[PDB]
């Protein structure tokens, strides 16, 4: 098998209820279309959730980094392609292109996620298909690591509720995008716009639990959010880099 | 043309993201599919919004109710059908039904668009290409009529955000029922399902408006809602019935 048949290539069109008021799609729909499509690759290739599960596995999306030179527009045609470029013992790191509707690319994506036994909650091979899908395709973006986040102030928050909850009871990959990109002022968006985007999923949160948001800005484009549970505990963090 | 020749087909699967706690589609994806399908339908036969938009017309969306059976499973498929009912001077009835992965009808909904001219936002015929598309499928639920709200005690207050507002810089219809349904509690939702929903859409909000929610719980099941923006304004009622 080629290196170019390891990829997934999935075909989009930009929604009007998931662009922004600059008629661009929005980070957290972005993000829905990663994730979905990381999904439907392993799915395909028999080394997605389902087959993990009848092993008592799981996989668990750790971090996330997305890194864009221009974002789709209302009704435009784009797509995503995505691959494994590697398979490590606690980690599989999956990388994703987004392409617009001439083709030239306009952004990269990179996910970390962790393999962990379902009765033991711990982390984590070849028995499977997945090794035989590692891709040399590039990425060019640099990896996504660790955020420090230093204010013990909350500048904002909010209680978890039914729309931001998924099948597993807790609030969703997305739902966390959504209402941290709600904390900018309306005059960042209508001036710049978001280059470089990471997540990192740290624990849980429930339906009814406050919410509440720390942010960092170290430079006049860069921010650095913590989300925590009811007052203490780290359920996310977030760094958003605009220009 | 025959009756089934003038009815829009459109294949879906529910995504792990668009559904609730119980693993089934939110009402809110549902009407983003319920719309989104109406566009594709319109668009195709040119009779959509870009058509309407370079003789100075647009189509707004008025009433939607949507009553269900079932709503689909995560990861089901799902299709949705739609056609054009009628075409009256002043408004065009859009229907709709929802059909699951047996092929089994789970649903129906009906839509009500006004037709305005663009210049003077005024109201509203046969040089297009509408009328050949009205078509006489059958959809057994109950037109969406006015709703009354009599409490003008409100029960929730939210501010608009960056995530809630459209490319014309309003809030958009499918967030209004995001917001609407988080206001039941998580009870209802566990021992009961939406079985019929309906959306009156009555002026407009914009970003950083505070919208407060009344509601009439006119029966056990059945609830009435009324959205305003900055204490007074009316722009949005819902009914939500329960069993
Ligand atoms: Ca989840
Ligand atoms: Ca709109
Ligand atoms: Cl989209
Ligand atoms: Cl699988
Ligand atoms: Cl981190
Ligand atoms: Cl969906
Ligand atoms: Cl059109
Ligand atoms: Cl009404």
């Amino acid at each position: 098998m080629s290196e170019e048949n390891k990829i997934g290539t999935y075909q989009f069109v930009a929604e009007p209820f998931h662009v922004d008021f600059n008629g661009r799609l929005t980070m957290g729909v972005l993000g829905n279309h990663l994730l979905n499509c990381a999904g439907f690759h392993a799915s395909d290739r028999g080394f997605g959730i389902a087959t993990l599960n009848e092993d008592n596995y799981t996989w668990v999306l750790s971090r996330l980094a997305i890194e864009l030179d221009e974002m789709p527009y209302q009704y435009e045609k784009f797509s995503v392609q995505t691959w494994v470029e590697n398979v490590y013992r606690l980690f599989t790191d999956r990388n994703f292109a987004v392409i617009d509707k001439d083709g030239k690319k306009i952004g990269y994506a990179r996910s970390v996620w962790a393999m962990i036994n379902l009765n033991t909650r711990k982390p984590a091979l070849h028995g499977g298909s997945i090794v035989d899908y590692i891709c040399d395709e590039p990425c060019p973006i640099e990896k996504p690591s660790r955020i420090k986040v230093t204010s013990n102030q909350p500048v904002a928050t909010l209680t978890a509720k039914y729309s931001d909850i998924d099948i597993n009871g807790h609030v969703n990959s997305i739902r966390y995008i959504e209402h941290i990109l709600d904390l900018f002022p309306i005059e960042l968006y209508q001036t710049k716009r978001i280059r470089r985007f990471e997540m990192a999923y740290v624990a849980e949160s429930y339906f009814g639990d406050e919410l509440s948001f720390f942010c960092d800005e170290v430079s006049e484009n860069e921010f650095h959010v913590e989300v925590k549970k009811n007052g203490s505990e780290v359920v996310c963090r977030s760094k958003v880099i605009f220009e």
